[PDB]
């Protein structure tokens, strides 16, 4: 049920809190900027679902405190996501929507 995550850990780490969550199937994710920025916001596309209306953009930024993008989804099962320029860095994460 309708989620909310921070991108930018309150640490100064790059990871998004929570890193990994669970709604169901039509419920949503509205993430935020908070730290060491800029951060990303883009998704997999695991299954059938369209990754590509619930992700930023392969280029999409939030570059700006409080900057957001929001994402919600309805195939049951989970999806990947990760930061572009963090993934090696571990900014990478797994939401699940059932």
């Amino acid at each position: 049920a309708n989620a909310t995550v921070k991108m930018g850990s309150d640490s100064g780490a790059l990871v998004f809190e929570p890193s990994t969550v669970t709604i169901k199937a039509g419920e949503e994710v509205k993430w935020v900027n908070n730290k060491l920025s800029p951060h990303n916001i883009v998704f997999a596309a695991d299954g059938v679902d369209a990754d590509t209306a619930a992700k930023l953009s392969h280029k999409g930024l939030a570059f700006a405190a409080g900057e957001s993008f929001t994402s919600t989804f309805t195939e049951p099962g989970t999806y990947t996501y990760y930061c572009e320029p963090h993934r090696g860095a571990g900014m990478v994460g797994k939401v699940v929507v059932e």
